[PDB]
């Protein structure tokens, strides 16, 4: 009865809304392992441009957060048919290159969540000196 | 055998110091239940002088952390006995108006913690753009 969901990401200056997206993936079946991929840094600023935190902080943050049971660190840029087998993955939980999941019956999408970010408070906090 | 502690802070723009300190509270003994008390919007301000986010955000935030077990929001500013009574509380973990805690055994120290705060998070990124 328990699924097993992998969930990927950079999770950088982790806030609110990551944390609703963690949820959302650990609730998406009454009995999961929710499983969480964090990018290496080399392949974050290769492919994103950049990164904020290193892979040991962003992995040591989701620690800490309630719904996550496993973490891969780093884990593959690009999930494969092969680690899906290896870590016994039922459910990729995403927010095509990803037809594939699709046509397995394995792709559950996360919608994207509101949080209070590092941005969100640095305006807020700033709007109390200038306009 | 499990022991109630209580832990009451601001917990504004947590970030992995106020986790690692929560999840030293959660294991001060085997078995435990960590209560979390969350200051109130208006008390925050008149006493410490400011604060970023609502008590609702700082809530809802604690909320997703793996060591918080329960959540009392808003929390009294000031701890009482009667307090302690009501809840069941075994242990106050704190970081003196404190001394009485400590004459009964119900003082447990946490040490600070380092963590990545959001103005380590600015600093490091503002760092990149100019001296």
């Amino acid at each position: 009865k328990n699924v097993v969901i992998y969930a990927d990401g950079v999770y950088d200056m982790l806030h609110l809304g990551h944390m609703k997206q963690l949820e959302q993936a650990k609730k998406l079946f009454e009995n999961t392992t929710l499983i969480v991929g964090v990018t290496s840094d080399n392949e974050t600023k290769l492919f994103k441009g950049q990164v904020v935190q290193t892979l040991e902080e962003r992995t040591e943050t989701l620690k800490h957060i309630r719904w996550v049971d496993e973490i891969i660190s780093p884990c593959p840029w690009v999930v494969t048919p092969e680690f899906l087998e290896k870590y016994k993955i039922d459910y990729v939980a995403h927010d095509d290159i990803y037809a594939w999941l699709k046509r397995a019956g394995k792709f559950k999408a996360t919608q994207r969540t509101e949080g209070v970010s590092t941005t969100d408070l640095i305006v807020r906090i700033l709007k109390n000196y200038e306009d």
